[PDB]
């Protein structure tokens, strides 16, 4: 049979976990929240622990959907990666850049593995239904080995290049907007109710007119809810806002609106709101 | 029957007048295009003018789906406010200020006229179907007197206030973000053409993903097929987001995002892109 670990089980891993489940793939899990993964197995996974070292070597391939590079390399450089067997695909799906999905995608194919530079997108509740949008650039040989994973976990794959890390790149550009998205939100809604506008009046217009964005209708429902228990913190996007600044620096590139919203968030993290939902953001207002 | 007039057959206002012909009303049209009055003559219109002098005066509603409070008022006061008679409502459908909703309302009230303060939004392909967002606000005389305009021509009815003016206030926090979402597209976009991916794909994963946004979807198709024909214009957001601005000074609220929108589409008018469709505003880049 088919065995897929899925290392990060978060909204977007424990959607992956489960799809691979229904897929009817062997799936096992790790994550260090234990309760995380005594769902998994009360869901029929295979196994379930604090790290992939348990199930690494029997893998055909490991999904990780972390935050950033530095998580990406501490699950596999405790490492995994040299435990591995030859030919078993890593599927990388966290928002870094296109440098350290290559440096990454080198140190694994020097051990005869797969790597597939595969950050993903769609939202928690398209994750839980195996339908995520996956912007991908890897080998034949990487997009061959994880197609049952591709299968399972997404419903829309976009094969950017044949070579890690265009896949990273156009993950940042997406980010951009996501962030910028949140931050436009935000500012609109602080200014409604600046202008004695409700919240949950204006939260109903916008999405059933031309100014609405997905960010939008998903993050504004927690400002109008007053809940910013975080979903996807806000020192998230200082981090994400930050590589797009990088990436467009590197390209002599200017972000009027982006370089913007990095502030925003960063004023956000620097007033202490670092840790809530990234809706938080409005409250610099 | 009930006689309900279109001033401004733009493409907004042609999907209110085929709206209100498909729902039997005695439907008249005035635009300055002479071909959007014989189209709509040769679909059952009772008459199509330049200007609604000839049928003001028989109406029981007046919708006015213009660009400005410039062209509300030239429409009102070759005025037709005059000729309108006692008990009949006008729908004021455009982009203005709050002051010069209620001030047009207090000049129609005189006339014994209703007045709904109703800016639209949705996008031409719901008007044409008559599922357009209205965000009104006016008496109960406005609102029961335009039901057969308001059913025919909208899905979405918001009822702000009972007052004219809060209607529009909504509509300005609307265009902050539909001007703001315009501008964050075309930067992305202007990466991603820098950054070396393929615009149309870029598009693709945006329009799948959680980055997303009504405008993006909308504005950016233009980008990908590099047809700048406006359907609404940059000029038209320079002028919004200006309305934007006012607004918020007004409270002493800051607007990081929405002042760099209003310069960008302001820098893209200056470059002589004004008249151009506003995803030109990417020709900053
Ligand atoms: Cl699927
Ligand atoms: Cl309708």
């Amino acid at each position: 049979d088919f065995h897929v670990g899925i290392v990060g089980l978060g909204s977007m891993g424990m959607g992956a976990a489960r799809s691979c489940l229904r897929a009817g793939l062997s799936t096992w899990g790790a994550d260090l929240n234990p309760q995380a993964c005594a769902n998994l197995l009360a869901e029929g996974a295979c196994g379930a622990a604090a790290s992939a070292r348990e199930f690494a070597g029997v893998v055909d391939a490991l999904v990780i959907l972390v935050v950033n590079a530095a998580q990406v390399r501490q699950v596999l450089f405790d490492g995994v990666a040299h435990l591995m067997k030859p030919g078993s695909a890593v599927m990388v799906s966290s928002t870094i850049s296109s440098a350290d999905a290559q440096e990454i995608a080198a140190a694994l194919t020097a051990l005869n593995l797969n790597m597939l530079d595969a950050p993903v997108s769609g939202g928690a509740v398209k994750a839980a239904q195996g339908e995520m949008t996956v912007m991908a650039s890897g080998s034949e040989a990487a997009f061959t080995r994880l197609k049952p994973v591709l299968d399972a976990v997404a419903s829309n794959v976009y094969r950017i290049s044949d070579t890690p890390g265009a896949g990273s790149t156009v993950k940042i550009i997406h980010q951009l907007l996501a962030g910028v998205h949140i931050a436009a939100a935000a500012e609109a809604m602080a200014l409604a109710a600046r202008a004695g506008i409700p919240l949950d009046v204006m939260y109903d217009v916008v999405t059933h007119a031309a100014g609405n964005s997905w960010m939008f209708e998903n993050r504004m429902q927690h400002v109008v809810d007053g809940d910013y228990t975080p979903r996807s913190a806000v020192d998230i996007f200082v981090k994400d806002l930050g590589l797009v600044a990088d990436t467009a620096k590197a390209l002599r590139f200017p972000l009027p609106l982006a370089s913007t919203a990095l502030n925003m968030f960063t004023s956000a993290s620097n007033a202490g709101y670092g840790k809530e939902d990234d809706s938080a953001v409005i409250k610099i207002f």
